[PDB]
């Protein structure tokens, strides 16, 4: 198993992966068989790590995870588009804080109900560099750490609320963290 500690993307065991942190050395990602990876972090800054696909789309994905944050972290299907430049999160679980934004509606899919939010980030890292851009969110009303995400149901609900996506870049089932410590193991596949 390859352990990753420096910012990079690539492919492992048939799947795209991405690892990023602004606090190198405080977080690692371990790449396991197929669509599986783990993370470990201690007194970190920001990080995001996951496996998935280099080009996102309306795929139906199934995941199983162990998610053990001590502080602020998300377990989330995470991706980006350009033209328009948008980052999006379907948040399945979280640590001390449940993420919110400007309320835009709800979507009921895959046995749960999600609040839909939009936020703006100003002068922040993006796939295109330091930019200002929208974030689209679906945040589950109750935490869960395994199941199926019918991504197209989220994209369509966002579109009904005027939240429009562009051409897809990557799409990963991610562990994201801000400060504190923790660990995760996440196993992702399409279908």
């Amino acid at each position: 198993d390859t352990t990753i500690t420096q910012n990079q993307t690539g492919y492992d065991n048939g799947y795209f992966y991405s690892f990023w942190t602004d606090a190198p050395g405080t977080v690692s990602m371990t790449l396991h068989s197929g669509g599986s990876y783990s993370t470990s972090w201690r007194n970190t800054g920001h990080f995001k790590a996951g496996k998935g696909w280099s080009t996102g789309g309306r795929r139906t994905v199934t995941y199983n995870a162990s998610f053990n944050p001590s502080g602020d972290a998300y377990l989330t299907l995470y991706g980006w588009t350009r033209n328009p430049l948008v980052s999006y999160l379907i948040v399945e679980s979280w640590g001390t804080y449940r993420p919110t934004g400007t309320y835009k509606g709800t979507v009921t899919t895959d046995g749960g109900t999600y609040d839909i939010y939009e936020t703006w980030r100003y002068n922040a890292p993006s796939i295109e560099g330091t930019r200002t851009f929208q974030i689209f969110w679906s945040v589950r009303q109750q935490k869960r750490t395994s199941g199926t995400i019918t991504i197209g149901n989220h994209f369509d609900a966002w579109a009904r609320a005027g939240m429009n996506l562009g051409s897809h870049d990557y799409q990963i089932m991610a562990t994201k963290g801000w400060q504190s410590s923790g660990s995760s193991t996440v196993s992702i596949s399409e279908g």
